[PDB]
């Protein structure tokens, strides 16, 4: 069971009681992007970044209590169609926006209860660049030459410099099974970690939103104005959303390990948490979104390949 | 066994000898795009479809003998590079060029032994079209959900009047086990056609080329120039540029049945061809190169989950 949220009065994290950090509602964004909440029904923007103008150019108090329909005239009956009530949280509804900054803005957003979660963040590959992933993953003729062109493909793609496939056991420990990784880079291969560097709650959330990341291991989070869900009066759920701020034990972690920036996508086989295609880069790096999606996709290939082979090996 | 294709002496198709057709070398393409070949090693252009002028610019001696390297000079590189000698001939390179008219203009690339195959075809969704097609794939609880779900997400993307899920048998006849159709439409939902309507050569070709399409019925094909392939002094082998002529024969079919285009994607399960999702629109109907892809990679997520389901039920 969680912990409250720092902001509500609940304990700072240590190495004792990090199980319950309630690393879900961390009321704060990733500096990289900016966030909005607004009303399932009505359009009223209720929560903003305070970094929100940076990305927008309008005011916290402009934007705040006005329609996604005033402000998205374009984006807003598509939108609301592709997320109606009731949907799963995990469904995405992705726009191109264009802004007085040179490229493209990304708009990405997720609905979870009544509320609808909006993502931005600047753009400056593609559907093939997974098409061709596919063929190399459907031809492996083992499981191990599986994880292994699963690992390379995901490195191909990302550029990333290490890119690992994370095994679970049945008590929650792991193991790097699979490595792609720069030359030189100490390897990780055939390592395992103890259940707590990957803490339950954290599994649990992996298995329902299933990629995250880190952008700028040492980025100072952006709170979200007002904190709370004004209809709820209670912390905002960020599960669904990439931009969602990491746990700060975490990213010390990775800070301690040299790792700039980090993501990771789940393999997920018969609802249970397999593994991670876990990836470092020894800066900070934004990964586009439409790579992210390609990830995610591939991740669900793997996933199914893995069902498959498993079952007949 | 193969018949030798018109231009060779061999003789007319008819209902008797259908199933002898050489439909992997028409030595023409439909007129939509070009289509150019290549030497694998000095890039220099051998063939050209008749047509290619109008999609390039460049005249039929202008074009026929020269590098990709003076005519692609960005692309050819990482062409060059992405399809080495030995390679899958479904391994893919695509890039997308602009030119004299509006919009860009796609180019897919494939090799065939020491020839590279280019096609051009004009552009003017995307990853995460894909992405949530996925979701909806994954939480069918049952097979008939699944095909549901499969042939309903195909059409949502593609707008297409009817889309089928074809399940073939063993003695190779098929049935229509799923179908998302425009309102009105005539079911062919639980009817079963004879082998014969997909020969055997046709189903051959569909388990090593994932997706082909005839974009209008009664168009008539425009033909490569010189017709063989100089390298081998044989016919080009097209089985792998979705450009390619469809058979008169089955053109004739999707005629007499009232349909403009047509386009199926493989379900492969087991290296074996497990059925189609095949596609009509009462016009003709060019799908974006980019659309294409993502059906074929629902057709390989598709292809994983039936294989799962099926061997859990
Ligand atoms: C006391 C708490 C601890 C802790 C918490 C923690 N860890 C995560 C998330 C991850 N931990 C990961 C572990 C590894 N990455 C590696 O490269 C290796 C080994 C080579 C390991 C064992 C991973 C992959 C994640 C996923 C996130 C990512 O991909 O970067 C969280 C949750 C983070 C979040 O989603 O906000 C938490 C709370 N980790 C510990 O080691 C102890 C100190
Ligand atoms: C004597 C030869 C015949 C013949 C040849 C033929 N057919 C194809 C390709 C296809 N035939 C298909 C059949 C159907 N489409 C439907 O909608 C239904 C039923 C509702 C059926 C039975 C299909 C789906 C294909 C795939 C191509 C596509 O998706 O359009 C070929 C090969 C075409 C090519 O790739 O060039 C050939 C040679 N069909 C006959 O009925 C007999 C006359």
């Amino acid at each position: 069971p969680f912990f409250p949220p720092l902001y509500l009065g609940g304990p700072e994290i240590t190495t004792e009681n990090c199980e319950r950090e309630p690393i879900h509602i961390p009321g704060s964004i990733q500096p990289h992007g900016a966030l909005l909440t607004a009303d399932g029904h009505s359009g009223e923007v209720l929560q903003m970044s305070l970094n929100a103008a940076t990305f927008l150019g309008q005011e916290p108090t402009v934007l705040r209590g006005q329609t996604l329909a005033a402000l998205l005239p374009e984006q807003w009956p598509a939108l609301q169609a592709a997320l109606p009530p009731g949907c799963p949280d995990a469904l995405q509804y992705r726009a191109t926006l264009d802004w007085p900054a040179a490229g493209h803005l990304s708009l990405t957003v997720h609905r979870v209860g009544e509320l609808l979660i909006l993502e931005f963040e600047p753009t400056e590959t593609g559907p093939h660049a997974l098409r061709n992933a596919m063929f190399a993953l459907e031809s492996a003729p083992n499981l191990r030459a599986l994880a292994e062109v699963a690992t390379q493909t995901v490195r191909e793609l990302t550029g990333f410099d290490r890119v690992m496939l994370y095994k679970f056991a049945p008590d929650a420990t792991g193991e790097v099974i699979a490595e792609a990784r720069r030359e030189g880079l100490h390897a990780f291969l055939g390592h395992r970690f103890p259940a707590s560097h990957i803490p339950a709650q954290a599994r649990a959330l992996y298995t329902r939103h299933l990629l995250r990341l880190t952008a700028d291991t040492r980025a100072a989070a952006v709170p979200l104005d007002p904190v709370l869900n004004p209809q709820t009066n209670a912390p905002t759920p960020l599960g669904g959303a990439v931009l969602r701020a990491t746990s700060p034990m975490h990213m010390q972690y990775l800070r301690n390990m040299g790792v700039g920036s980090s993501l990771s996508v789940s393999v997920v086989v018969g609802g249970q948490l397999w593994g991670l295609i876990a990836c470092h880069h020894q800066t900070p790096y934004v990964l586009p979104p439409d790579l992210r999606t390609t990830l995610e996709s591939l991740g669900r290939l793997l996933s199914l390949q893995v069902q498959v082979k498993e079952a007949l090996e």
